[PDB]
């Protein structure tokens, strides 16, 4: 298939070469092959894209990013200046990129006023953030975004129509330490990635963030950081335990992934997951992507355009479904 | 289908019952009937059992159990007073009820000793343990079973033969304020639980256990805590990054899921969810179970007995799985 | 789910007394439920219906029908008898009742009329045909629609832009005889529907009939009478091997269930092939449906209704495809 | 996965080649290359198993074959040399090849006897037969194999203890022109095939062949020929409306699929389809097949290999079932010519 559309793809700052050298080393088996990667935006990435049926790629900051940096002066400068290296350096191949917005999270009006910034001088299409922000005089805590201080946030969001892609970052702190520096091969990809984001997306689910802003479109990565898998038993603990215990979210869990949540292929080429996920999600609400260059477009690609399913949905989520969120214009093959 | 087994099925202590009537007011929504259900052995259950076309449950300590006592010496008076009330409380059912031991885990040595007193002297099916032990100043400390002082530990295991379901338990201490305490409808079932049974599995997976004792069997409920989901997500990154990074673990983690994990259906009547299970794990290690009576049996046995799969599979699920593995 | 629309539900002429016991003898336990239900349009329907969360069904003329037909002329009389009867029948429930046509598929430009005739008349939504027409004399032959010869009818029905409803018929004459006589437990839903149905709408794809008329819908009942099962390996064998060797279609047998074909669960109701259907074909191209009264409403319903799928796709088949496709407008 | 097993892998006799040739013009692109690998036994066709990780095949006279045979005596006389010659072809390779009986179907008792003779003589694993046997004049009749006449024949088949193979024919004479002349594409794996063995597969099932023989193991290739799609919608109308009508097959349709019934992959590498026929199946049930030459070994064995599914279903399916059901020997992947 041609004209495929991927948004969970990676950058760096060119300057973070020791940062950039150290993630890479926990991530690639070819740290200097990620490294170039990674610092690309309009080379290797725009050649394999043209060789992978891919024509449009919206791309994000790299975990843990901004999220990472508990000093909120100089989390918003990074964030700042991760935003307006983007837009230029893109700036020669519109038909083929575009950019979220990279967010401080301490602060909700301060976010907010950045996204707005970027989403208008900029045209970016949304925003990503890895997970919860990291905060505290010596980086120990972490920031939600489920309370009600995030509604001037979160209504910003929605004013402007853009979704938020919910990303993993790993885990720091007395966290880290307690839970997975005993078990450290786990930390990303094989189980601590989906464990973040699915605690903050049904933290947003179970603390109302959808019933205050009904519009709001939050993307999970990796077909949903495992939580399509027990949309079953979810749905059955909330509408038959929890919610006459009290829970008081006005709608189902299908109905936020109906209306409010989306999944995206990325780092999840499992034909069997996909397909268990038609029903559990429906082709509507799921998205192609990669995780380049954590991944590679060739896997990624080949599997996709191998996929012997129906017409309707294999364009639908290959495209065509982002094509309409993202309120994408004509780009290369579209 | 008649016959069925079942064996995340849980019993409390009489003398708690002031305790797990207050506890069951955050999961029951009728928290006298669940201490009165969670209590009885032979009354209520066994004509449930009967009812809904259940041969034989294998019994085990609810949850957190002894896994809530950070005091080493208390922990193991429950323990052992647990196993001896189970053993008496079920003797005269040998047909419809065994139970699972019950352990403090603060010391591998002491927990191997306790789990070969009750598995030789009274038949025991296996051991069932609520996640990590609770330890050190507060009881905030987690013990995990994956580091080598937990060998002598598992080589008990294999030496009897008898299977360990790693069940979970409630978040606690300053895990529990971090993470949980503000969006406290996701404790239990709805998410808490899986991810604290999947990463001590998986735990264990990537620090060797199942190299060092390849005869050992882990069971885990509710379908396999989401690690059947990311099955090729888990395998790619475990085959194609981590272990070329250093990861040291044998098998793959399909083989781990062929030779050593076991997954039930408990808390989890899902077909879809089975149905994806059915090519990522197979047939031949599910195993259906209820989790009584934190779910009711109507619910677990109707799904379950309208199952439209095929015959052979539901039969290998419902009980000849569990027949041969426990050895009924 | 409240508001579900239905659209492969039968009735029969009241005056067909024997016609209806013989078809009932077949494929109904309760002989005599089974013709009071299907000449019944107003009242026991709409209950059913009232009590089973269906707030719409399009109504069709029972199997065989007109099909069964073989003499032009009896056989046009009975297409004009039976739509005149239903637009009539159902005219004081027009938030709840719609039909489709009925056709005496003998002739193109006659069968393009009537069809024209009706729909322009009574606002019918489409026209539903018992796969082919029996012809000759004492009926042996059949009567296949993906001929050039009906290029005049098939412009007809993508002028007025509604479906084509292809539903089984038993096998007759000499076929029956044939094939189907010594192991007739197999007539009906069993197999022989199946056998009919995918037969002929894969020669419409063959045949070329959705290269020369590529807006036209074709409804088949019954989860896809089998194709759906076989997605792939007719892909291969079609793509890989048929087009190498001369088949002409421009587009592959996935692509035509995406713009022409749609499949509804009249009579299958089973979670098992619908979850495989989702990935064979797609949410977008399935409807739900029944197959009263040769199925009740509470199995359809019950089934449709228990169903655990994610929401988006449990309102589309259960009712928003069919609105949008059938151009419905405001109903419960 | 190496030392996979297929058995719906069809051969023709050298003497036929220019009318096999002439035949492939409508179902291989390549014509030329479909004879010459439809005719050979030892080279070409273990070559592609020792390249594509196939231990062993169990090799059958290729559609229509005797089927098409509406003389009696001619039929006979060509399923005796196809048995015999397949028999000699294959001896010297006891761990790469099998063979299943060719028969003639025109009369129980004689088709009985030569399946007795060829499973006894030359160790045939089972028999593999293209759905209905032609007779009568022009050749225009069908003779189908659950009437209570073929009693006498699945004892045969019970007494052996090997299975009988239902693979697809193309349609002829009457059934044809009426049906398939104008529609012609459809003839053949796309529809025409699945439409006849499952006509004549639920016809054992409904006139009770599974209940006079409860032993009877019948394979059917391509998932199952259209079957596993229906088994609700077959099993409901069956339990709640034909048996009620007077159905009187004794067990319900899964139960023949769990007792009496096998599907193959062959010519159906769909991985879709074979999910789905996991769950309304079951893996214990399932064999890996091919249909060569109609398929070609890489189409069927990259799909194989490639699958991502459990890895107990996954060595039952590719080989273990098939290593039980047809006592294939001990050790036969030490001669798989691995690469
Ligand atoms: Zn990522
Ligand atoms: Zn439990
Ligand atoms: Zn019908
Ligand atoms: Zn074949």
């Amino acid at each position: 298939m041609l004209g495929k559309v991927a948004l969970e793809e990676a950058f760096a700052l060119p300057r973070h070469k020791e940062r950039t050298r150290w993630w890479a080393g926990l991530f690639a088996i070819d740290p200097d092959k990620h490294a170039a990667e990674i610092n690309d935006i309009t080379e290797q990435r725009i050649k394999y894209m043209n060789e992978h049926g891919v024509g449009y790629t919206i791309l994000s900051y790299t975990a843990p990013g901004v999220q990472d940096v508990w000093d909120p002066k100089e989390a918003q400068a990074l964030a700042v200046e991760v935003n307006d290296y983007i837009a230029d350096a893109i700036k020669a191949h519109p038909d083929r990129l575009g950019a979220f917005a990279t967010l401080s999270m301490h602060d909700p009006k301060e976010a907010a006023e950045e996204l707005r910034r970027v989403v208008t001088k900029y045209g970016f299409k949304g925003a990503l953030v890895n997970d919860t922000q990291r905060a505290g005089a010596d980086g120990d805590d972490m920031i939600f975004y489920d309370g009600p201080e995030w509604d001037v946030f979160w209504s910003t969001v929605t004013d402007l129509d853009v979704p938020f892609y919910l990303h993993p970052r790993n885990p720091t702190g007395s966290i880290h330490e307690k839970l997975w520096a005993k078990r450290s091969w786990l930390i990303g990809p094989p189980l601590s990635f989906a464990q973040g984001v699915s605690l903050h997306a049904l933290g947003m689910v179970t603390n109302g963030v959808f019933d205050r802003h009904p519009k709001l479109q939050i993307v999970l990565g990796h077909l949903g950081e495992h939580i399509p898998f027990d949309m079953w038993r979810i749905n059955h603990w909330f509408e038959d335990i929890k919610k006459p215990l009290g829970l008081s979210c006005k709608l189902t869990i299908r109905e936020y992934f109906a209306r409010n949540l989306w999944i995206t292929t990325s780092g999840h080429f499992s034909t069997s997951t996909l397909q268990f996920c038609l029903g559990e999600v429906g082709a509507d609400r799921i998205l192609f992507s990669i995780d380049y260059p954590f991944e590679n477009f060739s896997d990624a690609c080949t599997w996709y355009d191998g996929l012997a399913i129906n017409d309707v949905d294999k364009r639908k989520i290959g495209k065509d479904n982002a094509k309409k969120l993202f309120k994408l214009p004509q780009f290369y093959q579209s």
